């Protein structure tokens, strides 16, 4: 109930609970769905907070989970810090572009994992709904989709 | 679910901790905040950790963090956090179940040029968590920046 931050304003469409599924994929992997839950909240700073848990679609056992922040700035520039349940940490900058409900970021550090060379999000809003790209590339692989999802807002 | 033998060890800081802390450093004047930790798990070996701290005349959020800890049977742990300023870190080092303590220097700080080094040791005191961190700055040398001691809810 603190207002929204002029600076988390344009952003405001994301706050709330939102709970789907996705799909990953990756020319290591064999290919497998997840349920998710993403929450974006806030309080009143200009900052929003992001927290996402997953799980095995078929069992409900609690898969992995993340935390962080989105830190948007009015020029239309954003950076987004996440720690992840396996280790991993990232620091994304990137752009977020109102007219088009979108945010994209590239990795401009991914921490504590040798194996992934860079992570890049894209969060973008279509039919209501929020969906995103993750892509990874690694010291085997390059840059390309890892997972995606569509989450319907609670 | 029921706590995983990896984080039955730390079981003691599940649940919400409420307290207030104070900081110093050579550059910043002495101040005090209030802060509240929730400790988490969902059944598997990783605690959840978010922290929130306040102003204590009004009442007002200050700064937020969140990651999560991740203890192993030989007596190590990492931690992973995401802070609300833009920084990350990547905590290692070991706990103690003995001394009821966790100690951790960063292999990792991210996204903050001038911090070079935060270590985080904590301690249950008394029934109480007892924290230290520490800070080093590209021109001020690790020593202490914030200690706080909390009360279990």
């Amino acid at each position: 109930s603190p207002p929204v931050h002029p600076f988390v304003a344009p952003l405001s469409y994301l706050l709330g609970t939102w709970r789907g599924q996705g799909e990953g994929e990756y020319p290591t992997i064999p290919s497998f769905r997840y349920g998710e839950e993403i929450r974006f909240s806030h309080s009143g700073k200009p900052v929003i907070a992001y927290t996402q848990k997953t799980w095995k679609l078929e069992s409900g056992a609690p898969w992995l989970a993340e935390s962080g922040y989105f830190r948007p700035r009015p020029d239309g520039s954003i950076e987004v810090v996440i720690a992840c349940s396996t280790g991993l940490v990232e620091v994304q900058k990137g752009t977020y572009n109102v007219d088009e409900q979108s945010i994209k970021l590239k990795s401009d550090l991914v921490g504590n994992a040798s194996k992934v060379k860079e992570i890049s999000r894209e969060f973008e809003l279509v039919d209501g709904k929020l969906s995103y790209v993750v892509r990874l590339s690694t010291t085997t692989n390059p840059l390309q989709p890892l997972l995606k999802a569509i989450l319907d807002k609670l």
